[PDB]
């Protein structure tokens, strides 16, 4: 009865999505995106890739709330570790988001604080807890974790250390912090899943290409066994 | 006729739009932003400030856009000067707005690039006419030039640099690019005014706030001035 969206960054995040489903999907052109409006099991799925960055996945995220009424959200992606202790194909939801290159220290502010918003950004109690628990019955190690976005393709020890020190994130990304401010604004729930693709670190270009299609299948299928219980 | 949207950052910068215009304002809250919708001689003019940063404007535009139907989008605001021959209250157009921060550069992409998009974002031809005119007509010195935006607020030479260098950029705020990215993504004409509050070094942080209430109203009085000839 419900009225879902699907997100990811890349036409590669959402391919396996559209497959996985199997559903005839009619496509709606706007703002710059493509929606696939599909439906299935009774409940209604939109799903786009909203291209790269925090404008791009601020925009599409805005439009699929205010256009579609969409009552939630799922985000699919893949992401870099900045910890030993998570690897490649590795699964995550984000608990907590933050904006990793947002700086207004020249008015004694702290890193990736804006006045009138909060440094992180909370996401589903319930989502997540759905997570853990299909995580459980089909035996995949989901990990819980902070998730770092900014505008940068994270590949340097250097920017590594500073993002767990600073915030104390698990995971590097793109998106995620962008998504999940948009669904808190309209009082929408959110969820972030991300698979690892590399280690942020000076070989992380070069990881990404390899595990990109591999990372994003993964994630993909876990996000479709939550809808599937929705 | 038309519906018009005119947007700043921070409520600072709307205050004096709301009094010049000295009409009556019907408040609408929307996603975390409260919209002022009044009627003034027979033009529709909605008006919020949207919060600092790329996140932030992006929700707001995209907001003002989905949600009132604004045919046209005017931004209000103050930015840090990188050149000389730009001053302190000075008033300048922006006629292309790059994101500073987008870096991309690990997967051979030039700085500013994201794909599926473009470096420079471009603004009305017709506003910035209409601006240069009303410029000419009043004495006052318009300047015209490229603008960056990026979540960092600019206090050091070696960023500024950069900047000119990088992007042959005359100022850097925090939205401006974030705004007319959305605007061209749905067809709406936009223009970016921007006066000079700070010169984007180490003392940037104390002439902003020296400067801020009066660059904001020399830019919302012109900002005026063009909405009384549409
Ligand atoms: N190699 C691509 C750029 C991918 S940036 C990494 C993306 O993957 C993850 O989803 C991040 O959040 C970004 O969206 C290209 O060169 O087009
Ligand atoms: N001193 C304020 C922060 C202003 S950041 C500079 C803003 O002004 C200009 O409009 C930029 O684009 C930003 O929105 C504070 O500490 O809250
Ligand atoms: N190292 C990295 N930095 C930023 N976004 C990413 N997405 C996947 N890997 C990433
Ligand atoms: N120096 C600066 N850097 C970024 N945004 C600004 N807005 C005004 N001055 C600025």
């Amino acid at each position: 009865g419900q009225k879902i969206g699907i997100l990811g960054a890349m036409r590669e995040e959402i391919t396996p999505i559209l497959e996985l489903f199997g559903v005839d999907f009619e496509e709606i052109p706007l703002g710059g995106n493509v929606f696939h409006k599909g439906v299935y099991h009774n409940k209604e799925i939109i799903v786009a890739y909203s291209k790269i960055g925090k404008v791009h996945s601020t925009l599409t995220t805005t439009s699929m709330i205010l256009a579609f009424g969409v009552q939630k959200v799922l985000f699919s992606g893949v992401a870099g570790s900045l910890v030993k202790d998570l690897k490649i194909n590795d699964l995550l939801v984000a608990t907590q988001l933050v904006q990793h290159d947002v700086d207004l220290s020249a008015f004694d502010h702290p890193l990736g604080f804006i006045p009138e918003s909060a440094i992180f950004i909370e996401t589903s109690g319930s989502l997540n807890a759905l997570a853990k628990k299909i995580a459980n019955e089909q035996h995949i190690a989901l990990k819980e974790g902070v998730i770092a976005s900014g505008d940068q393709f994270v590949h340097s020890k250097e920017r590594k250390e500073f993002l767990v020190s600073e915030f104390k994130a698990s995971a590097v990304e793109m998106e995620g912090a962008s998504v999940a401010f948009v669904c808190q604004k309209f009082g929408v729930p959110c969820c972030v899943l991300r698979s690892i693709s590399d280690n942020a670190d000076e070989k992380a270009g070069m990881s990404f290409d390899e595990f990109l299609e591999k990372s994003a299948h993964t994630s993909a299928k876990f996000l479709k066994s939550m809808v599937d219980e929705l």
